[PDB]
Order: C-alpha cells, then sequence, then structure tokens
C-alpha cells in the first residue's frame, strides 16, 4: 500500500525543530489508510531529527519492572506512539533520532503487525552522567576528571551543578542536578572491565575543597583527605545515575507480531525495551551501546531488553550489547501471591514487589497455574481457566468490577480451586503468557550484571552467542517467588553453540530461590548443554539447582590465561538424571563436580572424565 512521509507535516531533516507535533500528525494519517486496509509505511527522509516531550503524547501507564503504583510517575510521554492500529511500518531510513528531557522514545499499544526499522536513538543531554578520572596526584591532593561534551555544567567553587538543554516552548530547563548522583557504577577504560563498587560512595565527590576548570572539558578537583579508592581511581568511568525507572525506554504493551530491526540504541532514559504482554516479538540487528568516537560509557539507564510476561516467540538475533546498568535480556513473567480466598472459585492475589504493579496480568480465558512457594514446585492439577477479571487496567482504570487498589486483582476460575491452596502460602502464575525463546548470534560485552536471563516453560534456545566480560553469572535461570517474584519454571532449555570468556563469576547458573530444596521432585525439568566452548580462570562452568534430565556433552574448556584454589567446574544442588559425555578439559582445570543436597547416584560420568567429588585436576 501507501507510503506517508513525515516531511510534509513539519519534520525538517537537520533543523533542530520539535519534530514531535509533525510525527503525531503523520501517525494519524497512517492510521486512516491502515484502517481502510492499506499497508502504510511511515518514512523519515534521512538525517537528524529532534523530538521534544512538551507536545508529545501523554499516557497513563503501569509498566513491568519500573515504578509500579507510584503516583508521581504514572503519566509517561511517548515520542513516536502507534496506539491501536495495524499494518504500519515505521522506517527512519537510517536517520538519527535524538530525544529530549525525560520521555519514552517510542511505543506501541493495542497494535497488531507493526514494525520499527533502521534508525538511531539518542538523547541530547544523557540522564546518566559518566565522568572519567584521567589522572590523580596524591601530593597536594588534586584530581583530574573528564566530563564528556554531552553533559552541560556550571561550577560555584566547592560545588558543581549539572542541567539540561531548555524547552523551546517555555525557555525552561528539563532536569537540574548537583554533585554526586545517588547511585554510581564503574567501568575501567584501560583494562576494559566493569568492576562495580560501593554504589553509594563516589570518591570524586567526597571532601572536595574546590573545583576548577582546566579547559578542554577537564576539571581539577581539590581535596582534603583522599582514601585508598580515590588514589587508585586513575582511568575509571564513574557512571552516575538515579535508580528511579520513571520512564520505559521503549514500550510494547498488548501488541501482536512487532519487529525491531537495525536500531542503534545510543542512549535511553528511564529503562530498556519493556515488552509487556505481546504475542510475538522479533529483534534483529539491534546494537545497544555507544561508540568509541563518542565520549559516552553507557547506553543503558538500567535494562535493555525486558520481556515481562509475553507470548508466542521472543527472538533476539544478530545483535549486540555493551555496558548496561542492568542485564542485557531478561525474559520472564511475574508471580502474584494469593492474599484472599473469596470462594472455592474466586481469589484475590497481589503484586508483591514494589517495582512491578499496576497493570493487568490476567485476561478472561487465560490459564493460571498454582504454586507452593516452599519448593517453588507446582500444585498438582491446579491448572485453571480465568472467567472474570476485576483488577486495574494498567491505565489507572477498572477492569470488570475493579479491585480497589493497583496492587490487587480478583479472578474467578472455571472450576473450584485445588484444596491445598492457601492464603499467603501459594503464588499464582499466568501460564498462557509464556514466550518461546530464541537467542542466537548476539554478542554481549563488559556488562557488570548477568548476560541473559530466561525463565519460561516453552522451548528455550540460546545458540552461538558470545559472552565476554560478563561481570556476574553469564546465564542465569532463576524462577523466584521469594524476593523478586519473577516467573517461572523452565521445561525445554537447550544451550548450544555459545562461547564464554573473561567471565567474572559463573557462566551458567541455574538457581531457583526456593528455600526448601526437594530431593524427590525438581523445579526445572529437561535441559541440554552442548557445542559450547568455555574459557575459565578457575571458575564454575555450571552451577545447577533443581534440574532434571540435565545434559553436559560435547563442550570444550580451556584455561583463560596463556595445588591452587578456584572452584571445581561443576556444582549441582538437588538434581536428577544428570549426564556427562565427551568434553575437552584443558590441562590444569579442576574437572570435578561438587554435589549438594543430592547423591552421586544421579550423575552419569560414565562417558566423561569429570570426577564426582574430587578436583580431578587434568594432567599432561
Ligand atoms: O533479578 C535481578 C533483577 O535485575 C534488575 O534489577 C531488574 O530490574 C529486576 O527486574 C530483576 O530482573
Amino acid at each position: 500500500g501507501d507510503v506517508v512521509s513525515v516531511a510534509d507535516y513539519g519534520a525538517a531533516a537537520d533543523s533542530g525543530e520539535d519534530s514531535a507535533p509533525a510525527i503525531i500528525k503523520a501517525v494519524d494519517k497512517a492510521k486512516e489508510l491502515a484502517a481502510e486496509g492499506k499497508n502504510v509505511t511511515i518514512a523519515f527522509p534521512k538525517g537528524r531529527y529532534d523530538i521534544y516531550p512538551d507536545k508529545a503524547e501523554r499516557r497513563t501507564l503501569y509498566v513491568s519492572n519500573t515504578v509500579g503504583t507510584n503516583s508521581s510517575y504514572k503519566d509517561k510521554k511517548i515520542g513516536i506512539l502507534l496506539e491501536d492500529t495495524k499494518n504500519i511500518t515505521v522506517d527512519g531510513q537510517g536517520s538519527d533520532f535524538v530525544f529530549h528531557g525525560k520521555m519514552t522514545t517510542f511505543a506501541a499499544i493495542n497494535s497488531r503487525n507493526v514494525t520499527f526499522k533502521n534508525f538511531s536513538v539518542d538523547f541530547q543531554v544523557p540522564t546518566v552522567i559518566d565522568l572519567t578520572v584521567e589522572k590523580v596526584d596524591a601530593g597536594a591532593k588534586t584530581a583530574t576528571v573528564y566530563v564528556p561534551e554531552e553533559y552541560n555544567y556550571r561550577l560555584s567553587g566547592s560545588n558543581i551543578e549539572w542541567y539540561s538543554d531548555s524547552s523551546p516552548y517555555t525557555g525552561a530547563t528539563y532536569w537540574t542536578a548537583s554533585n554526586a548522583l545517588p547511585y554510581v557504577q564503574l567501568y575501567d577504560t584501560k583494562t576494559g572491565l566493569t568492576v562495580r563498587g560501593d554504589v553509594w560512595t563516589n570518591p570524586i565527590f567526597q571532601n572536595v575543597t574546590g573545583i576548577t576548570d582546566a579547559g578542554n572539558h577537564r576539571l581539577v578537583f581539590s581535596y582534603s583527605s583522599m582514601s585508598d579508592k580515590l588514589a587508585n581511581a586513575t582511568g575509571i568511568s564513574y557512571q552516575m545515575r538515579q535508580t528511579t525507572r520513571d520512564h520505559p525506554g521503549v514500550f510494547l504493551w498488548k501488541d501482536k507480531d512487532v519487529t525491531l530491526k537495525g536500531i542503534d540504541f545510543r542512549f535511553l532514559h528511564g529503562f530498556g525495551v519493556v515488552g509487556q504482554s505481546t504475542d510475538t516479538i522479533t529483534m534483529d540487528g539491534l546494537h545497544f551501546g555507544t561508540g568509541e568516537g563518542t565520549g559516552r560509557s553507557t547506553a543503558g539507564y538500567a535494562d535493555f531488553v525486558q520481556m515481562s510476561g509475553c507470548k508466542g516467540v521472543i527472538t533476539v538475533a544478530n545483535s549486540s550489547f555493551s555496558n548496561p546498568h542492568d542485564d542485557p535480556i531478561n525474559v520472564h513473567g511475574t508471580f502474584l501471591q494469593v492474599v484472599e480466598k473469596i470462594s472455592d472459585t474466586k481469589i484475590k492475589v497481589r503484586y508483591m514487589h514494589n517495582e512491578t504493579a499496576g497493570f493487568p496480568s490476567f485476561f478472561v480465558g487465560d490459564q493460571v497455574e498454582f504454586m507452593t512457594k516452599g519448593d517453588m514446585l507446582p500444585v498438582s492439577d491446579s491448572v485453571r481457566t480465568v472467567t472474570a477479571v476485576d483488577g486495574p487496567d494498567g491505565q489507572g482504570g477498572d477492569m470488570g468490577a475493579g479491585s480497589g487498589s493497583l496492587t490487587d486483582i480478583v479472578l474467578t476460575l472455571d472450576s473450584a480451586i485445588p484444596s491445598a491452596v492457601a492464603v499467603n502460602s501459594h503464588v499464582v502464575e499466568n501460564i498462557t503468557y509464556t514466550p518461546e525463546v530464541n537467542i542466537h548470534d548476539n554478542v554481549f560485552k563488559e556488562t557488570p550484571t548477568r548476560g541473559i536471563l530466561v525463565t519460561t516453560r516453552k522451548k528455550v534456545t540460546i545458540e552461538n552467542n558470545l559472552f565476554d566480560g560478563m561481570g556476574m553469572a553469564g546465564i542465569y535461570i532463576s524462577n523466584d517467588a521469594q524476593s523478586w517474584y519473577e516467573s517461572g519454571p523452565t521445561r525445554d532449555v537447550t544451550i548450544r553453540g555459545n562461547t564464554f570468556r573473561r567471565s567474572g563469576s559463573d557462566a551458567i547458573l541455574v538457581e531457583p530461590t526456593n528455600p526448601t530444596v526437594s530431593t524427590t521432585d525438581t523445579v526445572h525439568k529437561n535441559m541440554t548443554i552442548e557445542g559450547n566452548t568455555f574459557y575459565v580462570n578457575g571458575n564454575r562452568v555450571l552451577n545447577a539447582k533443581s534440574v532434571s534430565d540435565l545434559t553436559f556433552r560435547d563442550n570444550k574448556i580451556y584455561r583463560e590465561n596463556p595445588q591452587v584454589s578456584g572452584s571445581r567446574l561443576f556444582r549441582l544442588n538437588g538434581c536428577k538424571q544428570v549426564v556427562f559425555g565427551g568434553n575437552t578439559y584443558d590441562v590444569g582445570v579442576k574437572a570435578g563436580i561438587d554435589l549438594a543436597n543430592m547423591g552421586a547416584s544421579e550423575v552419569n560420568v560414565s562417558d566423561d572424565s569429570a570426577k564426582v567429588g574430587a578436583d580431578g585436576l587434568v594432567p599432561l
């Protein structure tokens, strides 16, 4: 069909003009034709574009894993919004979008078959101030601080003030701030490794007797004392930020068959790409991170890809992540916990985490399973259909009769509930919103947190990925109704092809948060782990916890660096039907296995040179 262009409504490529009123005009046009039946392709004549929040769309939104029922941060601000429509494909043709203030960069709601392709995303003054410490001198107690061009500032002797550009409609400034920001993170520009440190103490901002400008973007900080940290500080990018997920980066809440291709995510404000209930998602050729031509150290405010409680097939292909303030991909759901039995067919359940609430997670016709929090094992034959939902609607409204608070939902099940269910004792899980997952040919580098996180009972493939500098657990498969309340239990996890290296901690770490371990029945069933090359410096390759019919074959392990401590490569807590079979353990590695709440009658190293309980240190 037809191809509408932003050019005709006021989008002037390379103008520094609010292109957001024009966008909102063109998206209306785009809906009219689509609703006639067409296949609109909103196109952006190539070049820069400025998008300010002033006249952007304002929507009330409770999003997963942001700020839950906070009333300050309810009404968000999308810049490119595809609400209730179909068959639209937004093509920036390689343009560089640059947003302003604090806003959601683009969203899609109540849509089916829309696509975003081929453009850049950045912010004019980033909301995460990354200062590098270039030199320091312990003598007269001074320091040097590189602050990139992107950040605007103004000094008043002992104190420093940061601010943003102004609002072209009011002449007013979008965010002001001072000295140390609440939370801070560290990436070593030289050694290239993200060693986080006490995120509440920023040694740049301690006893600062006076700040002077050395020109050329530098800064000379005077000091009273100067502790161990501030001295060794040479070459560390202290990435200052705040810990309020006030906006999602991208929002995709109730969509069907979206695609995100070829978007350079140079910076997002607020969070990452929140998908929150969506039948299928596909994410090719994305690049999260900045470049070395830039002086920026983080393209993440926190997460990058969040897929809270989605369906169909979540796909991440041919992409790339570098230095976030949270994980790259975390696919999951959310456990709500039963806080009342209104009938043998009617229950009230509650959003038990403060950062996740507000939106509805159950839809009439859906299917819920029940779960005992103790072992995090599912109640036998508890699976049920939902017949009426009385909750919030995620826009601050009512669904059905209502629930009376954004933290509670009221469900009615097709048949009476299994009798074992008890208030505050069992959590409930929406099993219909369970995404199959395919994560292939991506690269993740220098993250401080984990690499991937996937917790779903549909098929799970993680094939031919490169993990380098994973500062924590390379891959983490949790499932947890203790603290975080992120569902759920996995059932088909295959982890082929990948290459791990320079891991700071474990590589693969399955670890439900069940406080009662069970040695008769296990939380996760079925898992295969093969084709993989691993590079270790005396670390755990696998760290199971309540897995069954687990397999660790065909892999290869080498000592990273060209008698001893350093963990045995394998640790298993409460597992069944494990097998090992045909691996390649380098000389010097501790090719052994630690059991725990578990007996060696459950391991099959008959076809393998791993040792159950011994170091098994490989010789020449
Ligand atoms: O479980 C780790 C934790 O990591 C981040 O903080 C996310 O925001 C949470 O939703 C959770 O995924």
